[PDB]
């Protein structure tokens, strides 16, 4: 059973993410935490198949989370997807420098696009990308 860790605090985003997985029959353990401190603790506790984070949360301590995950250890090479509203090219480029696997615009002002991007992230990283 795959496990995913998502650093996100918007409760409608969260509810939409759970629902996408449901409908699309994507079966994994999902864990949400609302900040970077909590993230850095959970990465020490379990090996994840995927870690998603909203770099828009100052409180997510995104770059710090990414450095720490990228260190020697169980999740050293766990895919990290940044999923954040309004990604600029600069910020995407900064995430990529800090170790992100992928940067994705939520486009959450367009639920149709937001929904299909959630499904693409989980679909790709869990059923296409090779998992141990």
């Amino acid at each position: 059973s795959k496990r995913v860790l998502v650093v996100e605090d918007n409760p409608d985003d969260i509810a939409l993410i759970r629902r996408v997985l449901d409908r699309k029959d994507i079966h994994c353990q999902l864990e949400f935490v609302d900040n970077g401190a909590k993230a850095l603790y959970q990465v020490q506790q379990a090996k994840y198949d995927l870690i998603i984070l909203d770099i828009g949360l100052p409180i997510a301590n995104g770059f710090e989370v990414m450095s720490a995950v990228r260190k020697p250890g169980a999740n050293q090479h766990t895919p990290i997807v940044i999923l954040t509203d309004n990604v600029s090219d600069d910020r995407a480029k900064q995430c990529m420098a800090a170790g992100a696997s992928s940067v994705v615009d939520k486009s959450s002002n367009n639920v149709t696009d937001f929904y299909g991007r959630i499904y693409a992230i989980f679909s790709y990283w869990l059923t296409v990308n090779h998992c141990q």
